[PDB]
């Protein structure tokens, strides 16, 4: 037998060692040949203990004979084990002689405890307590039964404690009671474990039911592995589970499982009150319709009790695929182009209402809102259908806080639909890159690289500069670009996608640098291509991404195939993303394309061609893990099916047909010179996916299975019910309004199949197959779960219901073209597109790519599977734990270091999107839709969406988009008027072959050309060139722009148009714009001019002017208009004072002034936008802020934009009532609670707090929301006011509600009381005599309050308000309205003006614009016999710096090294970094500072605040680092960092200097005026600074 093969081998000990047989020490001998069975083993090895002598127990050989057993060995014992030289071996081989092997015996102490630490399932006393045992005659136990009063908490403290074996404890003792305790007798056999089991049955506390926990004594020097335990023993149970409002309970006995009939039931709550009650049915189904605070269910039979805790967690059912969408009601889908999105972006967004099936519905409004990441509402509007299609479009705010923002929609079913949407901004880059490969592929034998080139954009070599990068290898199935749809490469190949090495290199001085890697694929097959995903970082650490593909070919040409089929979009759960995959109806032929190109598509003749078709088989089986648990391996196995020999012939296109079973299938194709492609397709609907269970079965639980993968009304299902062990427990369709079949007995034995009809009526996509079953086992052999659940979806969504769009695209396409889409619906045997409607839309890959954002699919969207409906309860023993689902990965969220670095400074970067009109397909189901693609080079992405009543579809195609010739200028963000730039117009050539150029380079606007226009330009292919353009800056603020026409190219078999490019900059004057304001009366006969020197300053270009006349004092309207909306910082009250204009006038009335505006539909828009920034501003407690949300709280600001919103709420504008309704919370609270305001700046918080009561008061009684008492209060205290205007307010407020005599006293007092003209005095109103006198003017007119008041306090508010030089957007507003107020005051007039011939006249105030000429030579004489009043408001940039001067505020700039010294700002060259010093002064407190500081041309604020302390360097100290020190403890309530300028508000101190720093970098060479800095009181504008500056500033490259 086996010694022929042990034949000829000399016998050897090869070992001698101890080993754990069963539970058993053992003595093992390991010879190296078999032995012979009928030897008598005890004559020839002897086996020795040094005390106890000669060892009992006979030798054991083993199956393999080759190891000779003892077992039972004694712990710690010496041996002496003799083997005889007479052993004998199969082959009749023998010892040479004796051997004398001695051993000692490991020392295993005898050990005892429980099986486990114990566990919630209920059992039972018969089945007894597991014990392992050891060497252990005995062991005493305690049993306990813990206080059930205790028991939720005692549980709770056995959870996190059971981790250790000890986890017994007095404390959890004590919540227990003693109820027997003894010592229970073993007798194991001897050095054996065993698993002994302790009786329960003698016991009659063990009779009642419970929760108990034993605890052995650990006396003796046993070893005691689990000395406590846990176990339920109860009787009586209830099953159940809650769909929503409703439940569905369970009654049945333990004894068998078996439903019992008579039990009531009833719904206690927390406080155990009994809200209902109920009697099981004969199956013991107790339905109830209980909602939320369900608690306690209370069942009860024949003196029998059980509660069921329904507070207690359901149980966890994450093991099932119970996933899905919770939209079980109506079913509004929302889709859009991208979910990605930029600050200033307008959002875009669709929707389409339908029922539970998908079928169409009567149009309703759907209240969509705008959430924001704080949680906070931006907007609400009420959407509505045209034509069946809902069409959200609104506009991103430029401050608009990045985060998650999302969309919430009501349907009016009070469940609002999430819309999640990322909105990020990013940086500018700053350094050029390029990534150099190889056109024509490598072989696999060739090492890969790659050619780097970096540099500065400002014209310098990235020296030093860090690279770092990654390479990937992937197949290169498309190869060939000139067949589109083919593939290439064999799919079955392994390994063809893995990373390669992180790349990470220093550039030369030259910038160049290379990158290399060795081929780790010289015996591929297939085609490859090595991805270089490379990175230039900046010292900032900011990288320029880039990758560079490189094509890798096996052969000079290669096979390639393509699926004639078209490619369905089947649903996959694994990724939530429906993806269109090939496939074909089973049993029928499968079409295929073959062709031999190569990389330049032209096909080559071959012969002999391997076309073999595999099929593919998957073998699924379960397999338990320690630290995977419980897993669904598959096996996979290919077969071969057929075979062929295609010989293709130059230039043609092979079409083999292979018929098809069923499963997965690969046709493959070997080309003679070994090369190989293959291409996957399906056979089935049924499409597997990675790490998919299509087909497992799962440990214990009942493994449903289906007959079917989909089923509909007409048609049967037959689950396969396949519980491990028999039990008796029910089946059932739940759903989200409750279970469809009832009661449905089981008792599997080892499977069941029982039929289930699925009816007519179910119109719905959230049913959901269940399953229980119950062990009545006497005795628990191999442990075995009682209970168990078997939960699968329900497939029921129609196939037919999908439209079978088809999208028709070019592959590539030429940028600045109208890219074409043809549309296609149609479906199988019915053929009848009717009406389909059609959203195409197209975005660039690259947005999409960085979310992986999926195509909407509305019928995964409608038919789509829903989540479970149900929650369910048991007492029965809880579920283990399940792991949990596994789980996708990419590379976590992004967006986080920008909010780090700050806001960006306005990025240039051009986001491609575009989304046409819906269009009506027609009566053959065509379409067309043409979208005009703008200067972009890259893929696009396109997409479409399709509907009709029930019908729905979706699909989308790449199309590649590149330019013949680049072209891109470098230039500054903005220009000062007189600088001059050095711009850099690079062109790259991509193109194969060389081409002459010829650059027409011309400008307009502001901007004017220095060079002529460069001649003829060669440029060789792949090359790279800069031409230089010179340029300067206009005078006067406006636009400038500079097109390019670069002619030439001559492409070949394509005519094409001469490129277009044009680059438009703004063109900011270095100096703010100064005015001049003269305003007289004049008597009859009387000559007003204006002075000659009062113009002298003012550039003629720039210069404009006004002219008021009236025969009544008057206010120049245009003026405050102009200013309110020339104002450009984003401040609160800033914003709605410019609102405020845009409120109340229309564009006759604007013309009528002589003013140009936008339209009325789009100042209604800005209104709109501007009402959203002001909501932007609102803090979560309801109030406002100055600058941002987060900052303090501003009462009278906070009433203020309440006043706007109400009166812009009477305007017809809406408003979210939430705003409104916490404002006039806010409000309320000034009312009844003034104390809890802080107005730390104020010196009388008196006055402060009433004239904010007050205010409030009156934006409250003008909504009838003010209570008289309040009103009353604050009229008690009427000394406190500082000034009239809160007086008036109060008394419209006071007469308003009825209280006309409190009112009266208030509005008299009012015009008594005036305010005080020291400015030093702050109030926190943002107030002033003149703003005062204005705002009580129009409160007056308004009320028509004191008529004989009004005429002299217009004629001193006339007479005050032209003469100032300055003026704060409060007092330009109040000045506006107040102008409002007399717009139509009557009032004759004549005049003889210098520019008319003809004489002036009017019935009211006119005012005549004036250009400069008139201007010069401007003089009017009073003609009439009436007083002339006239006002004459003059406005230019002037053409040179005027004299620094200061008043209260003072400033100074100082430019600085990096190093902290003086740096001069001539000789500066290109790329400097410098460190600009601002410094404030004030002999007096100005709370509300404004520093701005304008950048001259050419250099280019950092993004950084130096407060925070970040820096370009840390490393230097001394003179840089006690000025960040002390910018660390300025008072900045505001800052920004603006392409043309640095912002900074503040709160300057008299005694402590304001100190600001910013960085700054020298970039584009040329000469530059340099602005004066400034610093200037918001509200108190007399006080005011404008420091020296250096005349120029030469930056040099």
């Amino acid at each position: 037998k086996l010694a022929q093969q042990s034949a000829g081998k000399v016998l050897t000990l090869l070992d001698l060692s101890e080993v754990q047989l069963d539970g058993a020490a053992t003595l093992v001998l390991t010879f190296s040949i078999p032995l012979d069975p009928d030897q008598d083993f005890s004559r020839v090895i002897h086996v020795v203990d040094k005390k106890s002598g000669k060892v009992d127990g006979a030798w054991e050989l083993s199956d393999n004979l080759k190891e000779l057993r003892l077992r039972h060995l004694e712990p710690k014992r010496d041996l002496i084990v003799t083997i005889g030289k007479e052993v004998k071996a199969l082959n009749n081989a023998t010892f040479s002689k004796d051997y004398e092997k001695t051993i000692t015996t490991r020392d295993i102490q005898p050990s005892v405890g429980f099986a486990s630490r114990g566990s919630l399932l209920p059992g039972k006393v018969v089945e007894g307590l597991p014990v392992m045992a050891l060497n252990v005659n005995n062991v005493d136990v305690n049993f306990f039964r813990v206080k059930p009063e205790s028991l939720p908490a005692f549980i709770s403290q056995w959870e996190y404690r059971n981790s250790l074996a000890n986890w017994q404890s007095d404390k959890l003792l004590q919540m227990a009671d003693l109820v027997y305790t003894g010592r229970f007798d073993l007798n194991p056999a001897r050095n054996t474990r065993e698993k002994l089991l302790l009786p329960l049955g003698d016991i009659k506390p063990l009779q009642q039911a419970g929760v108990y926990l034993a605890v052995m004594n650990q006396a003796g020097r046993y070893d005691y592995s689990n000395p406590a335990t846990l176990f339920t023993l109860s009787d009586i149970g209830v099953s159940a589970h809650r769909y929503h409002n409703r439940l569905d309970i369970f009654t049945q006995s333990l004894e068998n499982g078996a439903a019992q009939q008579g039990i009531e039931v009833s719904l206690l709550n927390e406080k155990g009150q009994t809200l209902t009650q109920a009697t099981s049915d004969a199956q013991g189904h107790v339905q109830l319709e209980n909602d939320k605070n369900a608690a306690l269910l209370l069942a009860r039979k024949d003196g029998q009790t059980t509660l069921l805790d329904l507070k207690l967690p359901a149980l966890d059912l994450a093991e099932f695929n119970i996933a899905g969408a919770p939209g079980y009601s109506k079913q509004f889908f929302m889709f859009g182009p991208r979910d990605l999105y930029r600050p200033g972006e307008t959002v875009i967004l669709n929707g389409l209402l339908r029922d539970a099936d998908g079928k169409a519905l009567p149009n309703q409004p759907i209240k969509l809102d705008v959430i924001k990441p704080d949680g906070q509402v931006l907007r609400s509007v009420v959407s509505q259908p045209e034509n069946g299609l809902y069409h959200f479009t609104w506009p991103l705010d430029s401050n608009a806080a990045t985060g998650m923002w999302h969309i919430r929609a009501n349907t009016g079913d009070n469940q609002y639909r999430m819309w999640d949407f990322h909105v990020e901004d990013f940086m500018p880059e700053r350094m050029a890159l390029n990534l150099t490969g190889e056109k024509t592929p490598l072989t696999p034998k060739d090492e890969v690289k790659f050619s780097v080139v970096g540099y500065y954009l400002y014209g310098a070599p990235a020296n030093g500069n860090t690279l770092q990068g990654q390479l990937f290898l992937r197949p290169l199935r498309e190869a060939v670009s000139a067949l589109p749809g083919f593939e290439f490469g064999d799919i079955a190949a392994e390994n063809l996608s893995r990373t390669l090495d992180e790349v990470q290199l220093t550039l030369d001085d030259k910038g160049r640098g290379e990158v290399s890697t060795e081929s780790q694929w010289k015996e591929t097959h297939s085609p490859l291509q090595v991805i270089f995903q490379g990175s230039l970082l900046e010292s900032g650490g900011r990288p320029v991404t880039r990758r560079a593909e490189q094509a890798i070919w096996p052969a000079d040409a290669l096979p390639g195939i393509r699926p004639q089929f078209a490619s369905k979009s089947v649903y996959d759960y694994r990724t939530d993303s429906t993806v269109k995959q090939p496939i074909v109806d089973e049993g029928s032929n499968a079409a295929f394309d073959i062709v031999y190109s190569d990389a330049q598509g032209v096909k080559k003749a071959v012969s002999g061609l391997q076309v073999r078709l595999i099929r593919e088989r998957r073998d699924y089986y379960w397999n338990w893990s320690e630290d995977e648990g419980w897993q669904s391996q598959f096996d996979q196995k290919d077969l071969i099916e057929n075979e062929q020999t295609l010989d293709l012939k130059a230039d043609e296109t092979g079409k083999v047909s292979f018929p098809v079973e069923w499963g997965a299938y690969r046709l493959e194709v070997k080309a003679p010179n070994e090369a190989v492609s293959s291409v996957r397709f399906w056979a089935g609907y049924s499409w597997q996916d990675n790490s998919d269970g299509s087909g497992a079965v799962r440990p214990d639980r009942v493994t449903l299975k289906l007959d079917k993968a989909s089923y509909r009304p007409g048609d049967t299902i037959k689950l396969h019910i396949a519980a491990p062990t028999a039990g008796k427990g029910y089946a059932m369709v739940e759903s989200s309004e409750g279970p469809l079949w009832w009661q449905e007995i089981d008792v599997r034995a080892q499977g069941l199949d029982l039929t289930i009809p699925v009816d007519k009526t179910w119109n719905r996509h959230d049913l959901y197959l269940s399953t229980l079953v119950v062990r009545p086992g006497d005795k628990s052999r191999s442990a075995t779960p009682k209970r168990a659940v078997g939960v699968l979806h329900l497939p029921l969504g129609d196939e037919n219901r999908r439209l079978d769009l088809a999208l028709e695209t070019p592959a590539k396409m030429r940028p600045n073209q109208p890219l074409t889409v043809k549309i296609k619906a149609s479906t199988k045997n019915g053929e009848k597109p009717k009406q389909v409607n059609v959203l195409v839309s197209a975005v660039d890959s690259g947005v999409l790519n960085i979310t992986d954002y999926v195509t909407p699919d509305p019928w995964q969207a409608f038919f789509g599977q829903k989540r479970y409906g149900a929650d369910i309860y048991d007492i029965y023993g809880q579920v283990i734990e399940g792991q949990g689902r596994l789980a996708a990965l990419r590379f976590g969220g992004d967006g986080d270091e920008l909010k780090r670095g700050g806001k960006p400074p306005v990025n240039h970067v051009n986001i491609v999107v575009q989304q046409a009109l819906p269009v009506t397909l027609n009566e053959q189901g065509e379409g067309s839709v043409t979208l005009p693609i703008g200067d972009f080079n890259g893929e696009l992405r396109v997409m479409a969406q399709a509907w009709t009543a029930d019908d729905f579809g979706s699909n989308e195609s790449k199309v590649i988009v590149a330019a013949p010739v680049i072209a891109e200028l470098n230039m500054p963000r903005f220009m000062a008027s007189g600088d001059t730039s050095r711009l850099t117009l690079d062109i790259t050539n991509l193109t194969d072959k060389p081409q002459k150029l010829n650059v027409a380079l011309t400008a307009s606007g502001l901007l004017e050309l220095v060079s002529d226009s460069p001649a003829a330009v060669e440029l060789a292919p792949g090359v790279r060139t800069t031409l230089f353009i010179p340029v300067r800056a206009l005078p006067g603020y406006g636009d400038g722009e500079i097109q390019a026409t670069i002619s030439g190219l001559a492409l070949p078999g394509e005519t094409v148009a001469d490129q277009h490019k044009q680059w438009k900059i703004g063109v900011r004057p270095a100096f703010p714009a100064q005015t001049v304001n003269y305003g007289t009366a004049l008597q009859p006969g009387e000559t007003w001019a204006i002075p000659a020197d009062g113009l002298q300053n003012f550039s003629p270009v720039t210069l404009e002017g006004q002219l008021l006349l009236s025969g009544k004092p008057p206010l120049n309207i245009a003026r405050y208009i102009k200013e309110l909306k020339a104002y450009p910082y984003g401040c609160l009250e800033q914003t709605a004072s410019g609102l405020f204009p845009s409120l109340y006038t229309n564009a006759a009335q604007l013309q009528a002034l002589g003013i140009k505006g936008d339209s009325d539909e789009k100042r209604r828009a800005s209104v709109d936008i501007g009402i959203s920034r002001l909501l932007q501003m609102q803090r979560d407690n309801g109030g406002f802020a100055l600058w941002d949300k987060n900052g303090d709280e501003e009462y009278w600001l906070t009433a203020y934009v309440m006043d706007f919103l109400v009166r812009a709420g009477e305007q017809g504008y809406s408003v979210p009532t939430d705003a409104i309704n916490r404002g006039n919370e806010r409000l309320l609270r000034y009312l009844q609670d003034p104390g809890m305001m802080s107005i730390p700046y104020a010196d009388n918080l008196k006055a402060s707090k009433f004239a904010v009561q007050s205010y409030a008061a009156l934006v409250l009684a003008r909504q009838q929301k003010a209570p008289l008492g309040a009103l009353r209060e604050i009229w008690e205290h009427r000394a406190d006011a500082a000034s009239g205007l809160p007086l008036l307010q109060l008394g419209v407020a006071l007469k308003t509600m009825g209280d006309a005599t409190r009112g009266e006293e208030a509005i008299a007092l009012a015009l008594k009381t005036p305010r005080n003209s020291d400015e030093r005095i702050w109030l926190g109103d943002y107030g002033s005599s003149l703003r005062d006198n204005a705002l009580m003017l129009s409160l007056l007119e308004e009320n028509k309050l004191l008529p004989d008041e009004q005429y002299t306090l217009l004629n001193t508010l006339s007479q005050q308000a032209f003469g100032e030089r300055w003026l704060s957007t409060q007092e330009s507003n109040a000045l506006f309205l107040a102008a409002r107020t007399i717009q139509d005051l009557p009032g004759k007039w004549q005049a003889q003006t210098s520019f008319s011939a003809e004489q002036l006249t009017g019935e009211k105030a006119q005012n005549s614009n004036l250009n400069s000429d008139q201007l010069v030579t401007l003089q009017v004489s009073n003609s009439g016999d009436q007083p002339l009043w006239l006002r004459m408001d003059a406005s230019g940039y002037p053409q040179s710096a005027p004299l620094p001067a200061n008043n209260v505020l003072q400033i100074e700039r100082h430019i600085l090294g990096t190093d902290g010294k003086s740096k001069s700002l001539d000789s500066l060259r290109s790329g400097d970094l410098v460190l600009v010093w601002l410094q404030v002064k004030a002999s007096n407190s100005v709370p509300d500072a404004l520093v701005v500081d304008l950048l001259p041309a050419g250099l280019e604020l950092e993004n950084q605040n130096l407060a925070n302390g970040s820096a370009s360097l840390e490393q230097s100290g001394g003179e840089v680092q006690n000025l960040l020190n002390q910018m660390q403890q300025a008072s900045i309530k505001h800052i920004e960092f603006r392409d043309d300028r640095f912002v900074a508000a503040v709160a300057v101190d008299e005694y402590q200097p304001v100190t600001l720093v910013y960085l700054a970098r020298a970039v584009t060479p040329g000469t530059y005026q340099v602005p004066q800095p400034m610093v200037e009181s918001m509200y108190v504008p007399q006080w005011r600074a404008t420091g020296a500056a250096e005349d120029l500033l030469i930056v040099r490259p």
